[PDB]
């Protein structure tokens, strides 16, 4: 599965490729982002394998929704 976590210093966005859904991160496992699960403003939850808690660049990882 494919998901692209797009990042800014303050901005946090997640692009669910399989749905073409890019939504704002309103709820996080860790105040940064990564750690366990994340929830978009749409209500969708995406799991983070936990690496670079606040990524300084748009990273593409596997999609695993809750």
């Amino acid at each position: 599965m494919k998901v692209m976590i797009r990042k800014t210093a303050t901005g946090h966005s997640a692009y669910v490729a399989k749905k073409d859904l890019e939504e704002l991160i309103v709820e996080m496992e860790n105040p940064a982002l990564w750690g366990g699960k994340v929830t978009l403003a749409n209500g969708w939850q995406l799991e983070l394998p936990a690496m670079a808690a606040d990524t300084p660049l748009p990273i593409t990882v596997e999609a695993r929704k809750l």
